[PDB]
């Protein structure tokens, strides 16, 4: 059952505000006003919540998910798209996924890995820092449950 | 806009894990599932949501709300339900709402306060402590907006 | 806000005439002379009141309430005591409270349910037909409220 | 002694939501949240509360009263207020009251007739339909004894 | 350009001054103090405006709108409403619009019709009379351009 | 709170339409495309809204604004502007403002008057008809409220 | 006491295949898979059950209802829904019902009459063939008892 | 998806009435009134549902279970339960289970078989005709689905 | 004679992208469509056009201004706004002025220094570093003269 | 939106300076001196700006335009006006246009074409080299937007 769900405008996105790369539109997601963060182009993509560890409980198994959406726009995706989960003593849950070839305009849902806590930040997020161009790509939401 | 929405799983609920006192029922939430806080009866009615400030962005100002549902079976509410927001000095964001005759089976979003930030745990919740029994509140999400 | 309140007097209680089982006293209510409902003893514990759909404004939620005290004499409450409003269609919002160990010498206000109109007899009531002997609740009154 | 109150939320106020006319302001009355009806001006004063004779015991003689308050802004009642019970056979007990040069600011119970029961709606009310302004009375409950 | 803006204050509603059905909220439009019209639910849905074509130059063209926003709450649209502007000679401007299914929380603006003039009332709203619960549609303006 | 905001295009300017005296500027105002009178000298300086009594509520309070803003070539103002309203019976709302050494290139709203009705044309206008020359007067629209 | 459960999709149900008049929603029900028939817009509404009069025994009356949801779109149902058993014989038990203005989201069962045996087709069902368009049915299940 | 529950009153079983071998007992069934077939002992066990093929649609795969429940008291079941769905031309789907040593006091689904059609009775049940004595199993419903 | 005129999106404008400091607003300038830098406040004020040297010719003299408006919200200009042209050899044109109460509402041009070449970037500013908040200060364009 | 206006006297014209072929007049634009290039007639018709690559924001596409001018004694553009953007790696965007039998005396924007960056010199400008005189073009600025 979901604990969190935390919107790209709470997350650190790299030229976020920079409408060459990156844009906002205002939608609906059962009755509350949100903002997807929509990729045009940028070849320093990164987006990463950060939260605290006692924002959560401990002695129970999370696991998060990011759900993106790629457009009819789509590329620069024949590329490992990282995932991670840092946590506070700076080790990390690291997998990655290629998004080349996927079906557009559907969402999905790209678990980002499990924790446990046994105090301190935890950061949540996917990152491309290849000179290529990531285009077309439309996030709505960090799920974390439990 | 919508930054965060925290479900009751993520709070502390005096007396939550108690099947005299609460239930909780798996639902779906715009593709995801969530505990729904559905409070049978309790004296000690408790609801608090912990969350540190470094969540959260600076210079900018929050909203928060909490979703809930008064049930056909409501009762106890001719009290004053308190909201708060304590912030990381100490310092508490106080009002106060009575839920006595107010359309049961529908949603509403009872406000909680605003908050701004110029690091340290934030806590949101609604209390009411005195001897009476409580009775059909159906608690959805805490909604963090800016 | 409260639409009516209804004395016992004009409601059919089992056994109300016979002074063997319950009594009445004239008392003051807010300038008005009123008749509490004394029990005494009582197998058989049955109060209606029945008043028409059409009294009562629709396309709006009413609540129900009774009025009641437990004297130091109370007893036989440790069974469920049942409350009922019956809509003229036959359908039914049943509940219970228990009203063993409760404070004495003071009034509360029993929720008996919740009703939405969308013409006929409403039933609105509270009934004990076990075998033992209930002993010592006073009744001021029913309110109906909006 | 009271068998019901009344109060004027139940009725129907020609002009009565229409705050250039009307308005309502929340008191208590013995523990009840009640909403007296102010009448600030009007030409067609017009209040009837509508009940089931089925509401009511037969073979008792009831008297129905109306309690009310003219203030000090008070004026145009040096016209005949039409009192009234309309039984459901058509027929009326027809009286009138004149309320100019009363005290202001003092509650009194205006009687409106009698009736007794050998099914249906009785009609409750008072009225003055002439094209004079009506201003300053205040409606607390119709009140009905046996 | 826009002749008039006429905030619904100024118009005629169904049940308007009644909060079973209807409600107000007072909010800043440009500086200036209006009360958007916040249909809860009701029926006969019906908004009429009416103003006098000498109001109005002749031998010109007008187009009038009124701006509207669906609530998450909104229901009962899978019915035309009907748009309507009648002239002083009786004659009509008929089309509709089917709301169900359009984005809540965004203003929009439903063109109504256009008129030439070539003195009497002139009546501009929206109406659907059907048996269904009409639920969550909130009025701004009706503007008249030329 | 506004019932109708009307634009200078809806009313009768003295030599509105000739460009040696009075010129228009498109602009946005909340969403709506409106026109600025602008005003760079006139000596008959003459600005009147017709509007029909029946496009107002009866038995209420209204008063009329007129939003300008003076430019920094403001001149002529040493006179009185004449503020008027004048009812279907003839009879008028005269006041006077002197707009010389007010702040230039900031808004400002000057009430007309009040009205209240118990049909016919209603006019709202300011004029001043002596031979030395307005310059410098920009017009917004007239505001109606009650 | 129930002999026979029947659910949708064992009847017929004219354009209940087609997806712009008729949908389907899989949910448990006493932890049994069902499908409720939820009904867009129609305008040749037509459902009925085929059973064979062998199903049953012989000398004992069966009584027949359908349980049924009205949702908050409901519309159209200011007419006549017919409810009809067909007996072997050709022999119909027709009555009829009005589901305008009902609570939305309460299930309730409609009766569709009654019959008795003394070999051949039973058909249970309702309909109506009128232009206008029915909305907003949700259908649960056919019950036959005795 | 369930298609048909047939309830064991509807079915034929051999000294069903006889109450030194069969008894039954009300329960509820989702809101259902129903009847358990309750074996205390018996040596032909045999239960029937007799259905018409025409109840049921053609070229689509159907599967019928039997939902029963063994008590703490159950003994005799050390042979094969015989399991039967026998069609219109006299064929029959033959499968067995051994209900020894299972868990008492649980409800479980015992699959009978599956038919496809391509007009008649389907007999659809369970028996074991030996000498010994089968006690101790409680019968809940027939499901048929597709 | 005017060489360059450079609008502030060319420029680079410190916090110029986040909508809690600095706006932008469309307008029309002789025909062009040009956005104006509108700050709401900042601490960090730094506004900088880059342009290169072999943009412009050699042996002559070039004057630069910058085109602002200070709003009637206007504040945290009681310090030195430092004007600066630096030339591609590392030296500067330092010059300062001081903005607090001048005219509000009218644009003016802040001469920010003089140039003569005899290859490389020259960058044209004004900033102010101080922890105090700068408010109101709408920038139209930098102007490069000869 | 504009990002630069440029200037002829910021361009190199072939017999720009030669009082034969070109000449020179100061005129008024949006508050801002400025020379047209104002053509008598030339037969090496060469106009080119020189700006910086880093002059521009890359990632972003750039249109280039040309605002000009025919007079009443406007000849010889009977020929391909030849329009060329040349960026650094000396690749081009060649087009061009026929100013043949265009409208006199009414200023126009000749689009140049586009450009996007991924450092040095970006040539804007129009040519026509060969052997007949062009005559009465006015050149008024270059203008980058983006
Ligand atoms: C050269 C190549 O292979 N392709 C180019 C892309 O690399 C280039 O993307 C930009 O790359 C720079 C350098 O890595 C990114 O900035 C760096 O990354 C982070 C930013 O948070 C920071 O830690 C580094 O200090 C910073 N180094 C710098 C500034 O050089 C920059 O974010 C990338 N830009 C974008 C918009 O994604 C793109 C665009 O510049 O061009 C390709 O040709
Ligand atoms: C007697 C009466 O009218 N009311 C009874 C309620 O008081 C009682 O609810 C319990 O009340 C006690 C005292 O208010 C609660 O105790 C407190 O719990 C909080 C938080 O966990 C703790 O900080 C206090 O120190 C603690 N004080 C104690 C233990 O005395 C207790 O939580 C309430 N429990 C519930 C389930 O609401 C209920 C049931 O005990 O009966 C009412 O009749
Ligand atoms: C049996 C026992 O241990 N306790 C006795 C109580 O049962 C008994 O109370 C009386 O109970 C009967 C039946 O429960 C009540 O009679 C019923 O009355 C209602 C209408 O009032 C009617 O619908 C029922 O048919 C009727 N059933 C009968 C007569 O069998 C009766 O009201 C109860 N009386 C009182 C005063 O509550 C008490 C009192 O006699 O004695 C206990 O010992
Ligand atoms: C002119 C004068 O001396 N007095 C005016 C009043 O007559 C007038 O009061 C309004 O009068 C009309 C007519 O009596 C009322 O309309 C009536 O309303 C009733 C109830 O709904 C309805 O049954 C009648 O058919 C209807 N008569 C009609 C339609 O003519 C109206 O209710 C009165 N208004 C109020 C607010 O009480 C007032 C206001 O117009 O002005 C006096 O000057
Ligand atoms: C003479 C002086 O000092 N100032 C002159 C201004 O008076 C004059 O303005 C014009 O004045 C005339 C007379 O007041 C205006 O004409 C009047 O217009 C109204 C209708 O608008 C009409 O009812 C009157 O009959 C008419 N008066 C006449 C013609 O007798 C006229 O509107 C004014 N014009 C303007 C542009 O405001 C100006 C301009 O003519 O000149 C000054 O010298
Ligand atoms: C125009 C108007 O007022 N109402 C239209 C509806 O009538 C129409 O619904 C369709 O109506 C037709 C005609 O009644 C239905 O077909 C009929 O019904 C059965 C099919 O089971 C058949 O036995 C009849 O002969 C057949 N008559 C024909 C084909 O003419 C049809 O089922 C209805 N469609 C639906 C989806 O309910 C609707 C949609 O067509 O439009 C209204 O405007
Ligand atoms: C029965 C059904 O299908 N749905 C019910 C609705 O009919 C009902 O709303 C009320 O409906 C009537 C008729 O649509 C409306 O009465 C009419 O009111 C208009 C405007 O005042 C007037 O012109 C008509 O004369 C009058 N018709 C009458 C009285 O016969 C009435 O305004 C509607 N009320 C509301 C609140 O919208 C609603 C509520 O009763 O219930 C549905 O079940
Ligand atoms: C003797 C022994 O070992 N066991 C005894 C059981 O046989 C007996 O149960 C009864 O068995 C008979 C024969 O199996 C059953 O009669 C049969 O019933 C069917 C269906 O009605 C019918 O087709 C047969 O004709 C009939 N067979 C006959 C009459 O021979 C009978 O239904 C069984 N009864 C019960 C209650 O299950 C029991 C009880 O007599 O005793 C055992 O000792
Ligand atoms: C403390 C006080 O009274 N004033 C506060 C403001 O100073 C503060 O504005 C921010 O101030 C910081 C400190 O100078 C600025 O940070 C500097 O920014 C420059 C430009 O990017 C950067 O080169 C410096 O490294 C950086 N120093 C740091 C971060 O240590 C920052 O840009 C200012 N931000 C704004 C919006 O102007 C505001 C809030 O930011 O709070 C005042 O109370
Ligand atoms: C001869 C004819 O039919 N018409 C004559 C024009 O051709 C002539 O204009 C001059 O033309 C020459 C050649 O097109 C131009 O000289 C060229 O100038 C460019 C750059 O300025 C340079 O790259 C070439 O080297 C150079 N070519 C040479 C020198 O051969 C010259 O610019 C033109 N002059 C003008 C004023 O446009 C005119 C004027 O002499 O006379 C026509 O009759």
């Amino acid at each position: 059952s979901t604990h969190y769900l935390a919107f790209p405008r709470a997350s650190t996105i790299t030229w976020g505000d920079d409408t060459r790369y990156w844009s906002w539109a205002t939608v609906d997601f059962c009755s509350y006003a949100i903002e997807e963060a929509r990729l045009l182009q940028v070849s320093w993509l990164d987006c990463r919540w950060s939260m605290d560890a006692s924002d959560f409980k401990q002695d129970i198994w999370y696991n998060a998910s990011v759900e993106v959406m790629l457009t009819s726009n789509a590329s620069g995706w024949n590329v490992p798209l990282h995932l991670e989960i840092e946590l506070p003593d700076g080790s990390k849950q690291e997998s990655q996924i290629v998004l080349a070839g996927r079906q557009p305009n559907v969402w999905f849902k790209i678990p980002i890995g499990k924790f446990i806590l046994r105090s301190g930040t935890i950061r949540f997020g996917f990152y491309n820092h290849e000179g290529n161009w990531k285009r077309g790509l439309n996030i709505r939401t960090l799920a974390i449950q439990a």
